[PDB]
């Protein structure tokens, strides 16, 4: 025997030493694995989706810096912020799953989350669907952020979980496609997103507004079906107009509330036009098609790397 034959793969060696900090390379079993520990670590769908939506969600298209790539929901100043406190109270458990596993960054257990949280509401809206996922985030440490020579803004409003920081006169709906735009979505790709992020419990506070269902946590077309449904009448419930009151016009009882964000999808002509595509008897599934893509899109924003 000569030993003339291929080096045996870097899987299969017995021992190297911890690089302190690892380049990773998950395998496509590696992926799974982290599924399941996720898909068993208890986080709901919400806080999975919470998550995921806040580490990808201060991308700015305008000069392309922010997005989930190197984890900075789990650094300062954005671990702090009032808007984050729903997803920041998950981390300590993708934390904890990324440790654990050493296959990948946080960045990208973070982004899985997500992917896990967008699968189990398909399922429990009676679908089977795969969500794309592509490796390769880093994490960067306090040290390296804070040295950047960009600033991030904490968000004075986020539409898609409803938050508004306070009031000063600025619309609420033009804050929301404000960010919209940042983001570089279409107003379509805008209005799936909201519609599923509403019915996911994605507000930030656990707030009921706009939460037109009464199957949380269902990716269903609900949000769309209950706001164009005329059997409802919206009434403001004071002077700011910030806040509305849905009732059945049947039985008088108050069914749903409202804020501004959400209303606008059935007040706007072209936002409307989509939602009724949405709400048709049988788009459910194009629905679904659409808010994946959408939120595909918004996780891969920063993505250059994948050139």
């Amino acid at each position: 025997h000569m030993y003339i034959g291929p080096e045996v793969p870097k899987e299969d060696l017995i021992w190297q030493d911890p690089l302190p900090q690892p380049i990773y390379n998950p395998t496509e079993q590696d992926i799974i694995d982290l599924k399941f520990a996720i898909a068993d670590s208890g986080l709901s769908v919400s806080e999975l989706v919470s998550v995921a939506w806040a580490s990808a969600s201060t991308f700015r298209g305008g000069d392309k810096r922010g997005g989930a790539n190197g984890a900075r929901l789990a650094l300062m100043p954005q671990r702090d912020w009032d808007v984050n406190a729903a997803a920041v109270r998950a981390l300590p458990v993708l934390e904890k799953i990324q440790k654990e596993s050493g296959k990948a960054s946080l960045a990208d257990i973070i982004v899985l989350a997500g992917v896990v949280g967008v699968e189990k509401a398909a399922s429990a809206a009676g679908l089977s669907i795969h969500v794309p996922f592509a490796p390769g985030r880093v994490d960067a440490r306090q040290d390296q952020t804070d040295i950047e020579m960009f600033e991030l803004l904490e968000p004075i409003a986020d539409g898609f979980r409803n938050y508004r920081a306070r009031l000063d006169v600025s619309t609420t709906e033009s804050l929301l496609i404000d960010k919209a735009q940042q983001l570089t979505l279409t107003a379509p790709e805008m209005t799936a997103l909201v519609g599923g992020m509403r019915v996911l419990g994605a507000n930030f506070d656990g707030s009921k507004n706009g939460v037109f269902t009464d199957r949380v946590g269902v990716l269903s077309n609900d949000f769309f079906v209950n706001l164009l449904d005329m059997r409802y009448e919206w009434k403001a419930t004071d002077e700011s107009k910030e806040l509305f009151e849905g009732r059945d016009r049947e039985t008088g009882e108050v069914k749903f509330t409202a804020s501004r964000a959400d209303l606008v999808f059935g007040s706007n002509s072209v936002l409307r036009a989509v939602a009724e595509v949405y709400a048709s008897s049988d788009a459910h599934e194009k629905f679904v098609k659409d808010f994946v893509a959408a939120w595909v899109k918004v996780m891969n924003l920063d993505r250059f790397d994948l050139l």
